[PDB]
């Protein structure tokens, strides 16, 4: 199995113990570490953060003691602009320049491949996305034709049915990608204004959800039916939680909310909490396992958070193994307790290690 | 919460330690114990087993030490005959006679209610079923300075049967409680393994419909108008077994037929919890993701059953839904002797249900 | 069948022939006419427009030639304030004051009932709304001269219904419910879609199965509303968009709301009389599974209702045995009779009236 | 557009004016006529009816005056045995023998192609079905390599979501099939105990529908979403009706029934009526058009029949043209008023002609 883990470069800026640089990562933890994100400027792949070159080096040094470890650079991301990516992919020239720029940039900076993170192509971009992937793969084959280790090509795809139907021609792109990381988290499955877990394994209570597809199981089954080979599908597992501010004494799934949860001390984004911030939150909280969904939520005062713990990530791994998938993808290393100090057991990357352990069991 | 438990009169005939008589039951276990089954001959409610009157007494004796414990007799069952029950229900005369014969027969033998177990009304019987229930409740009402006789019904949890034969919104007005039989589901693809009592659907592309599970049935009855306060969720103490046809042993694996009969229950395809505890020695147990229930497999045998862990999840579910309580099928299929499941505790599953309801 | 029709007071301000006053309304057209909207000040129902009293007068004057015509006053509206209405209804004292204030105000001004238009109660207001309606009806029974009528305009949106209304309870006390089956979010984000389809139609051409008239009516019926108390909303206006490409079908990309109408001046909306003008040189397409039309011309697209579609909607409500139809709104139909090419006033409302009687 | 029409060889046996042989067919009516069904014996495609060779000849004679008309032979059918077809398709040797036997049988008998009508592959047959289709197409390509007109390969597929999910890998088989005829009819079995139209265009009144997928629109949309190109999808339109015996004075959609309708004089099958039988039934009956489903039903006394008429097949064609599908498929020519004498208009094939005209408009 593959254990693909994302490292986000903006996590270096979090205050104090929240600051995460590549040298804080365990070189033997993942099979593939993906650095996010690279920019596309003047149609050439390029760095994003001022010190990306330094951080690329910190990341690639992990391979010194672990030859098996592969690294990839992810281009795009949420702050890129779906519109701007679209412009680059639809223009014959821009697309060629972009593709031509990638292999030298990866060889020059020590990466083993590229991860495409166009988040997300819209209706009107389905064929351009397919074309971009086919051409990018063709370039990697050409670059390596004279005996080199061929560069890997992956893509982070939405797990949302609406986006999959409008933007991806799954059977076609699957033939060219080395693997697909399906982003099975950040689901918007709760009725507007109510609590709901953002990464349930299954739909759960039948009459309590807006739809049948805002869950991991549905998304995975859908992509498999559309033609993604199980051997190329890597299932996303989050290390973060999605939070809400409760509007009443009700605390179950579907309880009324007044908005996103209070921002965490380190991540500072209303509605999200890193696993290490959740560990702090859990002191004084009550944890409840959602019966039909195989995942927990915790609640304390007027706050409620749906997240994943060691027990739930092991269940998600059991699921992906039962389905013979390629492995797990983790978003993200800097959101797991990478310091090993917040979740009272003195062990770094508790969630990611739980996933690694389950894949090996 | 109500903890409604069924006792089956034909369990007495079971070999050795399998034999179960009402005196072997724990008087403080359930809130309601239901005796199954009564017959209908010449349109009058009548005993089924030769020694039925003897068993009725053993059962009600349990009430001497427990003031609160309640008992009911269940008329119908799988061997009664839907064909027969229909004729009795449809026919105006036969219906009045039957109804009339009920209160007396109960009082005499000392029961506190009637449980209708018509399995199951056909499409042409939906109205007859509603009338029978309304009129039966009527006769119970026109009788008190005593305690009013309770009226309950055991209903299919199967969507097709519910749609074709029950007028839920109407019959629920008159029933004191509905016991939904959320087990013995036939949700697996034909010729394959599947759990007969999953709490949820589980993997979406691994079953034909999303209807064959406890959650769907409970939600559908609440959707059809059944008040939560009158709904008691069925939890089985038995497992449903199969004979595997290949090396595959997961959910959905091919089968050649029902599992080998249990040493005591001797019914291919079914195993009492105490027989499962024996089967578990040397077996591999897997908890089904999303369904919240276990299956065990050993050699060419495979069985989907309920254990302390799963009945507790089922109780947690019913309490979150604010249902009336739990129904157990059946006391005689739990480890009532207390000596088969290595703990040396009688009624391990029913007790687990009792403790979870109180939790 | 009831034919409940809204008249909006702000329509008096529209320019030229768009100006609409109660005295422009045909007194035999509707069975009930609701005046929108009244305010609530210092916890007492009160007037909104500076000339409301004069307008109340013109309305009720319609009852002279037609004795069986009823009129109601709607309180609330979109400009009222969901939070405000909440403050009033969730405080025992304010609630009592408001309810007490209602009967006399209605009697004094010639109204036969009150229409509650709290748009809309939030999740924390479901019980409060039920209590407000129950106590308001009790006051009406107590005060009864013909008992005053109490109706309510309810959202047709599943989420709002689930969060805001205890349908079984409030429907026992209301004389009728007008379900607002229009202004649905009938389109995938950033694309065209009809705002008032009768059925869902092509399943992949609309975001969900709830945003249509049929779903909302079946839902309210399932939740306990007696069919005999449910009045189905039919719009006489259209919802428009500005196209972003050469595609013009349902689901085509848009860049924003449609160009405002000359008279209604509201981006994204068009009165039927404005649409009749728009139709000259336009192409009309009947949406197959939705039983309603859209028209397109140049970079504009509008989903609306016409005589054929309002007649299908009436056929549907009659088949469902509903209490009747609600029309929003008289001032948006061609009340002048001059814009649609056949010198006949209220073409749409008259089409509904004819369908109800047929 | 394509107008694919089925001729069933058992219709020759119907009493009197119901007997239909290929020489009663209009050579200019359809673009493709499919003869149903051929057998597979000793693993070789073979005839089924005693006089099939004669009837093949009558059918192909129709191309004499119409060079554009194509004919295909359908193998399988309801009386074949899905398990028998499965044994053939799963065994390597049996499969090869069958595939090898097809081109020579088609050339010898004057057919332009083969229609696969395995009704239906089981859960364990999905991959075997894909392989059968791929190898068959490969044999057709090989047979024509030396410059011949390549033989056509089509498949009649279930429109039932449950069957599609268990039996077909849509994305893959649609790559090798020249066209797919989706059997969008026979959606409301009498087992449900209520009246329901068997071929509605849309779901319609939501609370009157058993589910979301038993309608033409869902099945078409679903196959498109699963990867079948619109240009290879031919939508089935029935010329027959599905009938029921009413159990009460209620006659609308969802009314209680006691079972299938009384058999027609010529088709002699409870629950089905050919369009020419429906025309006789309509005298004295009341026709109701189902608002949200765009199709009619007729009722008279204790009988109720859901069917298609000139107005509804016209709407179905409008629908398929709007979706840019390849065309329409008609089941079946012998069930339309082929004599032209039952529907009081003196014109043959009224329903098939209304479809032809709508496709051309
Ligand atoms: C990523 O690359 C794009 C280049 O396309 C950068 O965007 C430009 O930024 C400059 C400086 O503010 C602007 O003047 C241009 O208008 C931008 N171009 C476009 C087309 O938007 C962007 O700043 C880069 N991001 C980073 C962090 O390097
Ligand atoms: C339940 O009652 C039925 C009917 O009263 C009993 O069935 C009858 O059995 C006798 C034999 O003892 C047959 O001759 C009759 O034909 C049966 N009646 C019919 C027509 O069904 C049945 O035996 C009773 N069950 C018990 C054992 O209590
Ligand atoms: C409806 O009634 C409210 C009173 O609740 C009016 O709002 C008041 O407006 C005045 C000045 O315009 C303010 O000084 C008050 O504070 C407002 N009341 C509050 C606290 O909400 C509103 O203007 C009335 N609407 C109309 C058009 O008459
Ligand atoms: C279609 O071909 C099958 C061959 O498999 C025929 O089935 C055989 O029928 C004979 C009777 O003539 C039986 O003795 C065999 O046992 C059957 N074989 C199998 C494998 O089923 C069938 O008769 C043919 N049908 C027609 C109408 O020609």
């Amino acid at each position: 199995y593959k254990l693909v883990c994302y490292y986000t470069s903006w996590s270096q800026y979090r205050e104090g113990d929240g600051s995460c640089f590549p040298d804080a990562l365990d070189r033997f933890l993942c099979t593939h570490i993906i650095y996010s994100f690279a920019n596309i400027s003047n149609d050439h792949i390029d760095t994003w953060e001022w010190n990306d070159v330094t951080l690329y080096g910190m990341l690639n040094t992990l391979k010194n003691r672990n030859p098996n470890l592969k690294t990839l650079l992810s281009v795009g991301g949420w702050n890129f602009g779906s519109q701007r990516f679209s412009k680059i992919a639809s223009n014959t020239q821009s697309r060629r320049t972009f593709i031509k720029s990638v292999p030298p940039f990866l060889r020059t900076h020590g990466f083993d491949g590229l991860d495409l993170a166009w988040l997300y192509p819209g209706r009107r971009d389905k064929q351009h996305f397919t074309t971009l992937i086919k051409e990018m793969k063709a370039e990697f084959i050409k670059e390596a034709q004279p005996g080199k280790k061929q560069l890997l090509l992956s893509a982070a795809l939405s797990a949302g049915k609406v986006t999959i139907d409008s933007s991806y021609d799954i059977a076609k792109i699957s033939q060219h990608l080395d693997f697909i990381s399906i982003m099975t988290y950040d689901f918007h499955g709760a009725w507007r204004g109510t609590t709901g877990h953002h990464s349930p394994l299954f739909r759960g209570q039948e009459d309590a959800s807006p739809d049948r597809f805002s869950n991991t199981d549905y998304a995975v089954g859908y992509m498999l039916r559309l033609g993604a080979p199980a051997s190329k599908l890597v299932m996303g597992i989050p290390t973060f939680g999605r939070s809400f501010t409760l509007a009443s004494s009700e605390t179950g799934v579907g309880a009324p909310i007044s908005g996103p949860g209070i921002p965490g001390r380190f991540t500072k984004e209303a509605g999200t909490l890193a696993y290490y911030e959740i560990c702090d939150f859990l002191r004084g909280a009550t944890v409840h396992r959602i019966l039909g969904q195989q995942v927990p939520y915790a609640t304390k005062g007027n706050q409620w958070v749906g997240y994943d713990d060691q027990e739930s990530v092991k269940s998600k791994v059991q699921y992906l193994k039962d389905r013979q998938l390629a492995g797990a993808m983790v978003w993200a290393l800097d959101l797991d307790d990478f310091q090993g100090s917040f979740c009272g057991q003195d062990l770094r990357f508790p969630l990611t290690n739980a996933i690694k352990d389950a894949l090996a069991a």
